[PDB]
């Protein structure tokens, strides 16, 4: 009934994090795995789109850490 909230999942790899927001499912698993996260720097300054995801719509952004 008022504004759905959106989360963020930040699918991680062994060498790569993809942080996505999503308001109505979660990125597809793919590449390793993903999980419900907070939101660092990289992951709301490199997250600025939009795109059509299984349940719902998610945009996502990636960034080098423990690679």
């Amino acid at each position: 009934g008022s504004h759905t909230p959106d989360e963020s999942f930040l699918c991680y790899q062994p060498d790569q994090v993809c942080c996505f927001i999503c308001r109505g499912a979660a990125p597809l698993p793919s590449e390793g795995e993903c999980n419900p996260h907070p939101t660092a720097p990289w992951c709301r300054e490199g997250a600025v789109e939009w795109v059509p995801y299984s349940t719902g719509q998610c945009r996502t952004t990636c960034i080098p850490y423990v690679e």
